[PDB]
């Protein structure tokens, strides 16, 4: 029995001085997390302590206005919808310079998909449906006006950037391309700056002496050691190399490891990821274009035994992930895997589906309805996340009763981006979910969306899902959404598996240091980060 909660696991008050070290596992060569090159959870690390934000997820998954930043925001009329931000007066930027509505409307112009066509972002995230942006003549009152009703406004302004440095080196789309993305910034609007960078070696940050927030700094440096290789960082950690690490694909053999080290003042925190494992069909070409096939593979696919085989020998009441579009904890979950007999691990039903299809078992092989056989099937996995390798061996065999085989494919070339209808016929790995079910949905059950990677096509699911997106609360917004939830499932073309475990392991001396378990992580607090005192 403990008195901490998830948003209060590790509080203290530390002493003033020291410094603390985070393994990261890519080099930075982009500093805009906001850019499509940017995108990705170790720019958004090294950059959060750095980059103000209006609100900022926390450990629960809700959203926090940042009240060293804000006075207020407010949703101040839905005729037509309209926000109103309040910035402190004492909000300013390393160089003394007011944060403004200057710096609203910048980030707004490179995001909004009209102001800067050649602003190459990651995605609008809603900013689009802001039609005007004005502010006051303080600077301090920023007034948004939607030109239709969005959900998700307070996912808005999470990334400002100061635009009276931006508008010294060039147009906006160069200064969004070029000054904000490739150089390695000298400004701050956070606890923390960039004093210099070593390529592929090392982030050395030191207190912002503007800070203007409540909490913080407490340290003399924030470095970010860059270790690429994943399965070094455990190592680094026990030799005093870094004092946190964060790895992605936890395994039995890291946490008893680990657990080894508690004599070296290490402990860790592992919790459920918003990042979700699942197996994705291709729904557009080769044999799981068919979807009598890919009902009978997700029937044939036992999740009780994946589940058992790679989590839950180390993870204690682990939950199945059975929607693919909430989380086990958010409204409006619901098992609709389940519900059509998916991962039940059932095959003779698997083999009726085919059956009934056509489809026939000679000398061991499926033959489809034609009477041709069936191609091996190419099943491709990210490398890097050892579950995701082991679970691919499972469906090889869960699957072969069917008259299948499979093919497995790995390393650098098997990631989603460089997915091609042309390259894959089943392939593993994660969502990332967002706070708000229906803008990540968005992004990837629409017809001519890039992370629609399996094949959905369908304008009923495109409609409940901008309807949902419309709701003024996430609970009617997940209501809406639950239909296309449904109808999803139904295609057969994407299979929720289980939530990847996090696993932040660190040198206990460091308070405040908790599990953010969530894109964006445990530095979105780093204000707070200190050492306690002996």
């Amino acid at each position: 029995v403990t008195g901490e909660l998830i948003t209060t696991v590790n509080s203290g008050t530390p002493g003033k001085g020291g410094e603390v070290t985070f393994a990261v596992t890519r080099d930075i060569t982009n500093w805009n997390v906001t850019s499509a090159l940017g995108n990705n959870a170790v720019v958004r690390t090294v950059t959060l302590p750095i980059v103000p934000s209006a609100f900022m997820v926390q450990p629960d998954f809700t959203l926090k206005m940042n009240t060293d930043l804000l006075e207020s925001a407010e949703l101040t009329s839905t005729d037509p919808q309209t926000v109103v931000y309040r910035i402190r007066e004492d909000a300013v930027w390393s160089d003394g310079v007011p944060i403004t509505g200057d710096d609203f409307i910048y980030f707004w112009k490179t995001q909004n998909r009209r102001d800067c066509p050649e602003c190459l972002i990651n995605a609008s995230y809603g900013h689009d449906f802001i039609e005007t942006l004005e502010q006051d003549e303080t600077g301090k009152v920023v007034t948004a006006t939607f030109s239709e009703p969005f959900l998700g406004w307070q996912g808005l302004f999470m990334f400002l950037y100061p635009a009276h440095l931006a508008e010294k080196h060039g147009d906006i789309a160069e200064s969004y391309n070029n000054f904000l993305s490739n150089e390695v910034p000298a400004w701050s609007g956070g606890p923390y700056m960039v004093e210099s960078f070593d390529p592929g070696q090392l982030v050395t940050l030191v207190p912002n002496p503007k800070w203007y927030g409540e909490k913080g700094p407490y340290l003399d440096k924030l470095k970010f050691r860059i270790i690429t290789d994943s399965t070094q960082q455990l190592t680094a950690l026990e030799n005093g190399e870094v004092d946190v690490i964060y790895p992605q694909g936890a395994t039995q053999d890291m946490v008893e490891q680990a657990a080894g080290l508690d004599y070296l003042g290490i402990d860790f925190q592992m919790n459920p990821s918003a990042n979700w494992y699942f197996m994705g069909l291709n729904s557009k070409a080769g044999p799981m274009s068919d979807i009598a096939l890919r009902k009978a593979v997700l029937t044939a696919i036992d999740a009780g035994d994946l589940k058992a085989k790679t989590a839950d020998p180390y993870l204690r009441n682990w939950p199945h992930m059975g929607s693919v579009m909430f989380l086990p904890n958010q409204a409006g979950y619901a098992d609709r895997r389940g519900a059509r007999g998916y991962g039940t691990g059932d095959v003779e039903k698997a083999k009726g589906i085919l059956s009934e299809a056509g489809y026939k078992l000679s000398g061991g092989s499926l033959l489809d309805p034609s009477g041709k056989p069936v191609s091996t099937l190419r099943l491709s996995f990210p490398p890097g996340y050892p579950a995701a390798n082991d679970m691919a061996r499972l469906i090889t065999g869960y699957i072969a009763p069917l008259g299948l085989k499979t093919d497995l494919l790995t390393g650098p070339n098997a990631t989603a981006d460089y997915l091609l209808s042309g390259n894959f016929d089943l392939h593993l790995n994660y969502f990332s979910q967002q706070v708000f079910p229906a803008v990540k949905a968005g992004q990837i059950f629409l017809r001519d969306t890039r992370q629609n990677y399996f094949g959905f096509n369908d304008p009923k699911i495109e409609e409940i899902i901008g309807k949902a997106a419309a709701a003024s609360s996430i609970e009617e917004s997940a209501a809406i959404l639950s239909e296309a939830d449904e109808l999803a499932m139904d295609y057969a073309a994407l299979f929720p598996i289980y939530q990847l475990p996090t696993a932040l392991i660190y040198k206990e001396a460091i308070l405040n240091l908790r599990d953010n378990p969530n894109q964006l992580g445990p530095a979105y607090n780093t204000a707070e980060w200190g050492l306690a005192e002996l």
